[PDB]
């Protein structure tokens, strides 16, 4: 009947229609001929910068759309203040080629970008975001101050709080503010003479950049990287995070006493720093944000990916499993105990964390909330379903519709 | 252009040029991706173009394209369509077509096996009774006392203005699901509807959790008929665990043969509404989905309690622990009973090899990532880290409506 995607839950038998996808103004990577939904970074997901501001016609339409979004969210659509704000944006773009967001618009926009993020299972929390306005920042040194404050506020001694800090937007003929690091906290990856890697192989490139830029390298598996911070039209400067600001959790297992002897650990705060926050056509190239971890990010991906710390076989050996045959399920067994250790250790340390069952259950609640609020919720099934125990969580059995809404967090090319 | 396809574990890149051979729309558009949907939402020149394409594929496959046999065959097909609005395949074409359809199935992790498929031609079938005989033979052949062999049996194609041959059951082997008026379901809840259909066509029910269903077989424009399978035909494996002695006490079992029987086989524009096929099980189908899905047997909590796990909270990972042991028991029991089965690690490793074979052979391979990645331990398998392109190639296996 309804001219919209029909969405089914196969556990419960229930049916919804997504009308929200009608609001999408940007194409994704799929066509009637082939689905490219499993691609991490298709050409249709990456952006590209250009030294001059967008066609004013293009900016204006994106801006008017956002201003409309804003005035709706405060139930003043069609009002005199709504129309005057539009005029003010048209005028500002007409004379300068760009415009600026009021503070409450920036707050609404940051929350909406999170709410719109199809790959995030944590969106039940979308309305609880502390927005630090840093659009006054004028130096790399000052970015560091703002970032340290963010870290202190967000970490809160283990009672984590979601936050984003927004640095000045891209400007016509002026260099970007950029944080070179992909996260505020990253372990070094040192390429050994044998070709193997000590530390986190995900971080080889950023490690060597830090070294090129004068950082004296350690040689551990868990060396915290310094930040490479870039103010407009300047070489990036190097900043060492004071160790007491970086909360870490040593990993131990509730019953396997040898696990603590492994010397594994992870940091408390997942703070992503290389993403572009786009609002009403405005581009915030530096806008780091943080929440708290879902345990599978640490226990399954970062610790067990073959191209990350790759500890599965080591743990399986300690567990005395048969690692000579796939059918012993030694990988599945070790992976479970590693995830358990992550959960147990974070709880012991009083550091906020959520397991993949609690997380996906809460994401189902989010889906129902959004069905009523907006008539749908953009969601990337492959990313929402956790990397272990897929069909054991409710999201596996939930069909999802994926599409791009703005405000958005977007990937952007590396500054170098 | 053509999609750049990357493996994130190895850093290796391919380009899929095979997708350009797709003449059939999937559900996605540039505005929104619908890849996670289980089912699709919904003259004679068209048939003729599909027929030619397929005949071309066939003669290319035996490397005799442009031959006299090739040109004469195209003319036979064209003459037959022009006069009758349809045509018929030669057995060798059908054997090639059935293998290609499996090969092209984006949701199948077992495609390394695609060239090894026994094709039974059952197109000279005129009655439900004859359908039953063919099905029993298929089952006997494919089961092979536990040394499972992949097979397909192809019943007569659809013809305009006449009902289809259909097997109403979704698989040749299904356990009954009896709806207890106290809300619940005894047996397999996936099969409540077929179970009830059987009863009202005269089946005398059981009351167990694992009662094997009769087949409802339908010849064109006739009520379906009921046929009970001879119990010696249905090989089953009692489930036990290698170390937890209490596991056997759960009374769990599963059948050996995954024989799917409700899909439509399309070859060269011709449609085969009954063409049941079978291979062997990947252990997660049974251990994870069939036994642990909340809307299937849903045994996670029973096993967890037996394992004395803390059910009170998600963060004990009781679900994950119990699932692992359930999958282990399935593997162990099948291996003990000498019945073919493949674990999800071995299966995904073979599929990676298959992807590489196909890249060299065809320049790509249609794959549905969400269906290829197993339902436990996803990122622990190599397929999780492999980008895939999904598209429809013909010959194809397709869904079709239930005939009731
Ligand atoms: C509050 C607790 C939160 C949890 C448990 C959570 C969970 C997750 C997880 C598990 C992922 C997948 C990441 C990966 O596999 O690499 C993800 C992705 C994402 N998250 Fe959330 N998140 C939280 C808060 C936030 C916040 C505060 C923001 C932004 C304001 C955010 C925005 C995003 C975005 C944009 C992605 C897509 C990542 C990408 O494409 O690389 N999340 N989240
Ligand atoms: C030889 C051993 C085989 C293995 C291990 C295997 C494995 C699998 C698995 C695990 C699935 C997903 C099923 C689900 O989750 O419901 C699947 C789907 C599928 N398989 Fe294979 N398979 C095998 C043989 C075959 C054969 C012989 C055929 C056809 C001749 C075939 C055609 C298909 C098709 C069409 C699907 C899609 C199912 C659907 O969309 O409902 N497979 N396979
Ligand atoms: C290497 C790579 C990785 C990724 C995913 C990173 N996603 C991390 C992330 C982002 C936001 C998060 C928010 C909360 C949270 N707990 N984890 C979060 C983790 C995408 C593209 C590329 C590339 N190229
Ligand atoms: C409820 C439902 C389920 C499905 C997937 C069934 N897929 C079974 C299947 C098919 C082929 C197989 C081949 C081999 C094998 N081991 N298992 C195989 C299992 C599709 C549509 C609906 C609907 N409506
Ligand atoms: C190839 C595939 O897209 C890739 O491995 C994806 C799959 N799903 C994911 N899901 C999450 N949450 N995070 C990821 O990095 C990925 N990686
Ligand atoms: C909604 C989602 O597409 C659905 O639950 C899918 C996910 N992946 C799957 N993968 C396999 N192999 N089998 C399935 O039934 C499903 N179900
Ligand atoms: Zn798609």
């Amino acid at each position: 009947g309804p001219k919209f995607p029909r969405v089914k839950n196969w556990e419960l038998g229930s049916i919804t229609y997504d009308t929200l996808c009608a609001q999408s103004q940007q194409d994704g990577p799929c066509t009637p001929r082939r689905c490219l939904g499993s691609l991490v970074l298709p050409r249709k997901l990456q952006t590209r910068p250009s030294p001059g501001p967008p066609p004013a016609e293009q900016l204006l339409s994106q801006a008017r759309d956002f201003i409309n979004q804003y005035y709706s969210s405060i139930k003043r659509s069609g009002s005199q203040a709504h129309e005057e704000r539009l005029q003010e944006v048209e005028a500002e773009v007409a004379s300068t080629g760009t415009y600026h967001l009021r503070e409450s618009e920036l707050v609404f926009g940051a929350k909406q970008a999170w709410r719109n993020a199809p790959r995030c299972v944590g969106r039940i929390q979308w309305g609880k975001l502390q927005v630090f306005d840093a659009r006054d920042c004028s130096s790399a040194q000052e970015m560091f101050t703002y970032i340290c404050n963010h870290i202190k506020y967000a970490t809160n001694r283990g009672n984590l709080r979601s936050a984003i800090t927004v640095f000045p937007q891209r400007a016509p003929g002026r260099g970007d503010f950029r944080i070179w690091n992909s996260q505020l906290v990253r372990y070094a990856g040192y390429r050994q003479q044998d070709g193997s890697v000590r530390g986190d192989p995900a971080n080889v490139e950023i490690t060597e950049l830090c070294i090129q830029h004068g950082w004296t390298p350690g040689n551990g598996r868990f060396d915290v990287l310094p930040l490479l911070l870039q103010a407009p039209d300047e070489a990036p400067e190097l900043f060492v995070l004071p160790p007491e600001l970086v909360l870490e959790v040593p990993l131990e297992h509730p019953t396997l006493e040898w696990f603590a002897a492994l010397g594994l650990r992870w940091y408390a705060l997942p703070a992503v720093s290389n993403m572009l926050l786009e609002i009403g056509g405005l581009e915030f190239s530096a806008a780091p944000f943080s929440g708290w971890y879902m345990s599978t990010e640490i226990g399954t991906r970062n610790l067990c990916d073959p191209h990350r710390y790759n500890i599965l076989e080591d743990v399986a050996v300690c567990m005395d499993l048969d690692t000579r045959t796939t059918s012993s399920l030694w990988k599945d067994k070790a992976a479970v105990e590693i995830n358990l250790a992550v959960l147990h250790s974070f709880q012991l340390a009083k550091v906020t964390i959520v397991d993949h069952h609690a997380a996906t259950v809460s994401f189902m609640k989010h889906l129902d909330n959004e069905q009523k609020a907006r008539g749908g919720c953009p969601a990337d099934w492959a990313w929402i379903v956790p990397p272990i125990s897929g069909s054991l969580t409710p999201v596996f059995h939930q069909e999802m519709v994926n599409y791009i809404l703005s405000p958005a967090f977007r990937y952007q090319p590396d500054p170098w």
